[PDB]
């Protein structure tokens, strides 16, 4: 039987306590220089008890219905509060405990980033509510679909890092919430920072081993993060005459966002290709609503998508990708990303609406 | 003869570099937002300066005194400035130079945790000079008796991470100081945050190796600050009515505490108990008096005495944990936690008491 | 061939992400709270832009030219966008991959204390120019010099972590710009704190292995900026009669710097009489002009140049260090370790002195 291997396990820990840095206090800070000053302190208790409820939910339950083995849809109940799994169980290369652990601190920022932009307007029982709802019924069979050998997965849908278990999905979820419904710019580089850094654990993290797959999600990382800081800012000296800081953060974001789901798969010129394309596309984005904290989901939305198709084209291996399963043409890859995209956003928006529905008539939704 | 395995090398050096950022910046941000603002820039100077002493100490014949072999109480003064330690000898599976610095790091953050709240009414030369009685005559004592095979060790006393070296000690260090004697909340929740994350470096690295307990350690990590968070959130909504950063941020705090000696022996659903116990007693505690940064010392306190007793309970195979000791019943390890939590207590006490009369006697204790 | 060490590439990953911390938003912060308020932002978005700019410039020729195989001042364009770089190459212990992202994380660094401190003074289109110029003509030969195996590595000169590379290569740079032409300290300890912790990834991480070298650099790195903290602090009280925050923080650098290239050659003893020179030598630098945030310069410029030469003592076996080479007096290094710190100078100098005048006669170097 598999055997854990100490530099994974090494690898892995490091990784999780950097995708939890993402969360605590990298989103919180991000968006705490954004919202207005008098709705910090409130957004900053949301966003930490929100997290604690995400990190108890994923031991109780969710873990199991998402990596459990079950249906394309969803796992199991046979690893409530982690029962049945040994303490020496192994999962790929490392400690089973270690992939429980990666995995929740996923939950936790794709919950931050909707938590954090929503807090402003939304009763703080009503967050708890659509968070258990949405965690539940979305994100974990999402998770499951693409990471739990599920629908997404047994169709060979390339997502690395979750451009669409996380960014895709979180964005629409919080799209859906903007429907329904910056004073402090050093604050939002800092979180920024703090994203950009434990985004490393996130990206090379995702490869489960310190090998070169985890070598070349580091190096795409590096690499889209910078060209989509560059294609920002270049659009936006060409739009608006000069940079911004909130323009440079918003390009690192967009990079980071679109190189999410094809960090393990590219090389890096298309790294290098998708971080300018996310860059201005993240940028035509804002721009056309038509602002506030919201905005952020129009980057995370549309760089995902962006991110997601792109994985379909530079995956290729005369692009310099680590190429497509055998028998896959270029073609068959692009249709299964769409497909992918596309169920994802429906199953992301209709779960979001049913938990701000829920929430509103259980407690309403809009703050007293 | 033991040879370094450099995945634990690597886990190692990188848990020593996150305990660091726990008193640099973490602790001194914590505090930060919490004292006076005329008060800050002193307290940051304080922390930064007895953090450089700590250290210097540490290499000139803390390590040696702490960790040498010498009786029940203390080591001896054949490694000073680590005279005879080989660059190539071998701790453990890591090189020792790796224990040296992840045990001096142990001892940064407790004094960084006395140094931190006494700063705004102590005297500089007067903490200066209590540093150096307290490290000498209590962390360094207590350190050997714990983790350097003296008195507590030889009877079976279960402290995975320092629910007696660090927090019991550092909070009786406190109070004693107290006795004798918030207006930036964001700049408190990023000091947690921080503290949060380099926690994983102090539990996970307590484990000595990137092996299944470290993965245990790491999650009960989680799952305890989350419990706690929820615990003391909970109980403030039923007091106060809503909950605060400050309630949410104090919770976290709580069940790191509460967790430190029980990581590595206990089951998940141990590390949720504990937690939900340690936000309520943390909360009971501050609420007991009868405020200022002091109260900090309540929460260390009040937590590491929860977990130090619930570690005798949560580590029985039983309730999910690693297993008491070979022919140890769970009534014995109890009255064993109890009896080194009381010498902790009044070793750290009758130390610190001695080192401010010391102060106060030299110099003068109260700031002029 | 060379198989690489997972536990080396875990290492060197994790270091990579702690030295780009240093910059984003280490550094930015840094020099955040020492610049006037009204031009944060703007130098905050110029340290984001420039930064991204040599993680591209770093991937597209950068690594090729400062670490292929050419002469003894270059490289060659042999591995352009890392072409010809076999994903699964070995370089040292680690996949190459992994080496170009650990090294760029330095041209960024080094870039970034440059930049941080003339942003105030310097036209954006006119740094953008200049740090083309610098990183492609100074930073490149020099760093292929030192650590390509150019020519001051062929006459054998120590210098582990980057003195003359990073350190005196931007302290020259800066201090043209200077020539040519605090805030919020909490600010200021923070990005100080965040370089401090950092700083372990790039020292330690600069063995290229978690072996014992490893080991000794980061022990060297704790103790020499303890010592430097309290030199620096000790002469401040002297000349001042009191310490300040600042004078920490500033401590704290000098002995960063002042023990970079010595960390992996010394003893602690030798770590810790390099860390009370680099705090007092500081200290005599920046009183020796005769302020701004150009003084920094004077600190990195200083304390590099006296860790280099004490590189050149410190390393004999007779006092602690890990010995010089076969057939080298202390006398002959000492020499090559002046030669070193000259070529370095001039290097810097004259090719800084090209750039700032290129960027004027094309479009103006001071702000407009």
């Amino acid at each position: 039987p598999a055997v854990a291997d100490k530099a994974d396990n090494a690898f892995m820990m490091i990784c999780t306590a950097l995708v939890l840095f993402m969360t605590i206090p990298g989103i919180a800070l991000f968006y705490g220089g954004l919202i207005r000053g008098k709705n910090v302190l409130s957004m900053l208790t949301q966003v930490t008890v929100t997290f604690a409820l995400v990190c108890i939910l994923w031991v109780v339950y969710g873990y199991s219905l998402a990596f459990g083995e079950g249906n394309n849809f969803f796992g199991n109940i046979n690893w409530l509060m982690l029962k049945n799994i040994e303490l020496t169980a192994v999962m790929g290369s490392i400690y089973q405990y270690i992939h429980v652990a990666f995995q929740g601190s996923f939950a936790c920022i794709t919950v931050g980033l909707i938590v954090g932009a929503l807090a402003e307007r939304i009763r703080f029982s009503a967050v708890l509510i659509f968070v258990v709802v949405w965690l539940t019924l979305s994100y974990i069979p999402i998770a499951h679909m693409v990471w739990g050998g599920g629908l997404l997965a047994s169709h060979g849908a390339l997502d690395f890092a979750g451009g669409t278990v996380v960014e895709i999905n979180a964005a629409i979820a919080g799209l859906v919430g903007a429907y329904l419904i910056p004073h402090n710019l050093p604050m939002v580089f800092t979180g920024t920072a703090i994203l950009y850094i434990g985004w490393f654990g996130f990206n090379a993290g995702s490869a489960g081993t310190a090998n070169e797959i985890a070598a070349l999600a580091f190096v795409n990382t590096v690499v889209a993060t910078a060209a989509a800081i560059l294609g920002w800012i270049f659009g936006e000296w060409a739009l608006r005459g000069k940079p911004s800081l909130l323009g440079a953060c918003s390009g690192a974001i967009a990079g980071l966002v679109g190189v999410t789901p094809a960090c393990g798969y590219i090389g890096v010129g298309g790294a290098l290709i998708i971080g300018v394309v996310a860059g201005l596309a993240g940028l035509w984005g804002v721009t056309m609503l038509k602002d506030d904290p919201c905005d952020v989901f129009g980057v995370h939305g549309v760089c995902g998508i962006v991110g997601c198709i792109m994985t379909g084209i530079f995956a290729a291996s005369s692009l310099g990708g680590v190429g497509f399963a055998e028998g896959v043409t270029m073609g068959h890859q692009l249709l299964v990303q769409l497909e992918s995209i596309a169920i994802t956003i429906v199953w992301s928006g209709v779960v979001a609406f049913i938990g701000y529905k829920l929430a509103d008539l259980t407690v309403g939704l809009r703050v007293p």
